[PDB]
DNA sequence: CGGCAGTACTG
DNA sequence: CAGTAC
DNA sequence: GCCG
């Protein structure tokens, strides 16, 4: 990062927006700051601010302000609420609006929050694992909780194929969770299974909470055994297997790299989802779809990239 | 002016 | 539905 | 916040 004098500063505001709720220009700022990550030199001018895309005058303005000064004195001005507001959405399960409602009705800690507000389920399960969802843990040990699923799935069916996505996939040496997409060749066994599955893991202790229990979608907490182990979260996706190459991409992410693949696939007229990619898609003025278009076959990533006319990435180059 | 990705789950 | 999360 |  030849900006980090700038980006360190951007980054402070990105957050203060973000927390507040104000989520459009948050992201302005948070792609303004990747784009000034990846610039090779440090930025020196105005106009050659303008030159990065996702650098408009405003930013080059704050950048401008930086290098001249050292400072950006909208740093001095953040709601004196904006700390709180950020303690208070990194309970998983309260996001903007919670933290909001929760500092309007006068609480400022987690121990008011404990003492005073009234949680959903998922965020009390948040609360209670505050500390140990803000960690990542180190490579080795997501490939040990992929592996207990996968021992787990294959004890009910030997054909079930299980693959860690997210940061594991894109090669990262620390994990935030572990996502774990299931699916069978046959194209059917995955039916159904999660039933047994979460009951298996359940039955040894692995599985210690459970967030979300969707008919595709489990996300939850588990925990390996033994001394010195932190809660971790763990999230499954049963897919069938003709999604298997869209439902690999969505899971392997990055988050910025599916919406800005998506993004080009509807400037084709094409829609790209976790499920398929599909063409002939009719959307109306305001880039809503309006009609369905047909599914694309895709038996592999690499057709995704293919069909939108972009050259195969592997994981790793998808960090985005 | 107005989109900024597309979807699943919860109550 | 709004809210939240992936 | 940026950009078409
Ligand atoms: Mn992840
Ligand atoms: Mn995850
Ligand atoms: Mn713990
Ligand atoms: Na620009
Ligand atoms: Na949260």
């Amino acid at each position: 990062n030849h900006n980090l004098h700038i980006t360190e500063k951007l980054e402070v505001l990105a957050k203060a927006y973000s927390v507040q709720g104000d989520k459009w220009r948050a992201l302005g700022y948070a792609k303004a700051i990747n784009a000034l990550k990846s610039f090779h030199k440090p930025v020196t001018s105005y106009q050659e601010a303008c030159s990065i895309p996702g650098i408009g005058k405003r930013m080059a303005e704050k950048i401008i302000e930086i290098l001249e000064s050292g400072h950006l004195r909208k740093l001095d001005h953040i709601s004196e609420s904006v700390p709180v507001l950020e303690l208070f959405s990194n309970i998983w399960g309260a996001g903007t609006k919670t933290a909001q409602m929760w500092y309007q009705q006068g609480f400022r800690s987690l121990e008011d929050i404990r003492s005073q507000a009234s949680l959903t389920t998922q965020q009390a399960i948040g609360l209670k694992h505050y500390s140990d969802f803000l960690e990542r843990m180190p490579r080795e040990e997501a490939t040990e909780i992929e592996q207990t699923v996968q021992k787990a799935a294959q004890a009910f069916n030997s054909g079930l194929l299980c693959v860690a996505c997210g940061s594991y996939r894109r090669g990262k040496a620390t994990c935030g969770d572990v996502d774990v997409l299931i699916t069978h060749p046959d194209g059917r066994s995955h039916r159904g299974i999660f039933s047994r599955l979460l009951d298996s893991l359940r039955q040894e202790g692995f599985l210690t909470d459970d967030l979300v229990k969707g008919e595709t979608k489990y996300l939850g907490v588990c925990r390996l055994p033994g001394p010195g182990r932190r809660h971790r979260r763990l999230d499954i996706i049963v897919v069938p297997y003709s999604e298997f190459a869209c439902a690999l991409l969505y899971f392997t992410g990055s988050a910025h790299f599916n919406r800005s693949m998506r993004a080009l696939a509807k400037t084709k007229g094409m829609s790209l989802s976790e499920h398929a990619l599909s063409t002939a898609v009719v959307r109306n003025t305001h880039g809503a779809k309006v009609g369905p278009g047909r599914v694309l076959p895709t038996p592999t990533e690499k057709d995704v990239f293919r069909l939108l006319g972009l050259p195969y990435r592997e994981p790793a180059e998808r960090d985005w």
